């Protein structure tokens, strides 16, 4: 349930707004933006948390050279304002978090099975299309209206707790209580929502007197926290070596060696080896061979046809940020997280002065 502190935990950390690229695959460490959080097509994560201090968009792609949405976060999906899963037939967007929190509205337009232990929100549940499935194992508390149209569905599991405004279910849609689910209504809602809910042994209490839960205190602190504290101005480093345009530190006390790039205006990964092979005195055609920490206030580029491979993080302390991808938008990245080293640790530290509050 504790979400990390610093920019060094996260597989991606992004000062303000994050756009990521298309066929991007994360496996462990979080994933945060400090400002909209817009999540292209063919994004498959297998992560820790993830963050958007803004909104929080999730699109679709039906070219065939991209894929369908496979999202899993072990602990917390947090967004500020609205989240919005788009629609792009015959995509679908899966998303499997323990604890989802949304400050205003969740709209799920995308096909896709949704699941969450814990559902807080703020505002609005809407769920519209046909394949929109949501199930909810444990506890949800929606502060307004859950809606439920068009096809869609909403399965509240066994001895779930949940706890709605109003609920709306239209249009060839369902909602289906598994035995000993407890739905929890302010209101009553119209005939043909109530002809439309499949109560399978758990309890439905209409204009009911309860009081909502209130989200862990997680979230709190992520809505408190300040996740660059400290940081400074002063523009990343740049060697004379490699390119002159981007710095570099090595740690060559393991093996694989670690080394972070820094580039002040952006990062392009062709540029990126040469400061590599620089710095480590070797030769470098790809980074499978490599634990790499990327760090830049501008955008970070990657300039091959095909899929780059990596292992450790990518670090953005610009005002917005886009990963992209040049030699076919659908080329893809694989990131696995891996945390940097003690010495690139607190060489990333010093150079950017991020001290997160104790
Ligand atoms: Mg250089």
């Amino acid at each position: 349930t504790s979400v990390p502190s610093s920019p060094l935990d996260y597989a991606i950390f992004s000062k303000g707004a994050l756009n990521t690229n298309k066929n991007l695959t994360v496996e462990n460490g979080s994933v945060y933006s400090g400002g909209d959080l817009t999540i292209d097509g063919g994004a498959v994560f297998n992560i820790d948390n993830l963050i958007s201090k803004g909104e929080m968009v999730i699109n679709q792609d039906s070219d065939s050279r991209c894929r369908d949405n496979n999202i899993v976060v072990r602990n917390i999906i947090y967004v500020e304002k609205s989240l919005k899963a788009n629609r792009i037939s015959p995509r679908s967007t899966n998303i499997d978090a323990k604890t989802i929190y949304v400050g205003q509205e969740m709209q799920l337009y995308g096909a896709g099975s949704y699941k969450f232990v814990q559902l807080f929100s703020d505002s609005n549940v809407k769920l519209a299309g046909p394949g929109v499935n949501m199930e909810v194992s444990t506890l949800a508390s929606i502060r307004g209206t859950l809606e439920v149209i068009d096809g869609a569905t909403v399965t509240l599991k066994s001895n779930s707790a949940v706890y709605c405004n109003s609920l709306v279910v239209r249009n060839g849609s369902r909602l289906i209580l598994e035995n000993g689910a407890k739905l929890y209504l302010a209101t009553t809602p119209d005939a043909s929502t109530i002809i439309s809910i499949q109560n399978n042994g758990g309890t439905i209490s209409y204009s009911s007197s309860f009081s909502y839960p209130s989200p862990p205190a997680e979230i709190d602190e992520i809505r408190n926290r300040d996740y660059t504290s400290g940081l400074l101005t002063t523009p990343l480093p740049a060697d004379s070596v490699g390119s002159n345009q981007l710095g570099s530190t090595a740690d060559t006390s393991q093996t694989p060696p670690q080394i972070v790039i820094y580039g002040e205006s952006y990062i392009n990964d062709n540029e990126a080896r040469i400061e590599i092979s620089a710095r480590l005195g070797s030769p470098i055609v790809d980074f499978s061979t490599l634990q790499l920490h990327l760090i830049s206030r501008g955008n970070i580029t990657f300039v091959g046809g095909g899929l780059t491979i990596m292992n450790g993080s990518i670090i953005s302390l610009g005002s917005t940020f886009n990963i992209n991808a040049t030699g076919n938008p659908y080329a893809g990245l694989t990131l696995k997280y891996q945390m940097p080293s003690p010495p690139i640790q607190q060489d990333i530290e010093s150079n950017t002065g991020i001290q997160p509050s104790q």
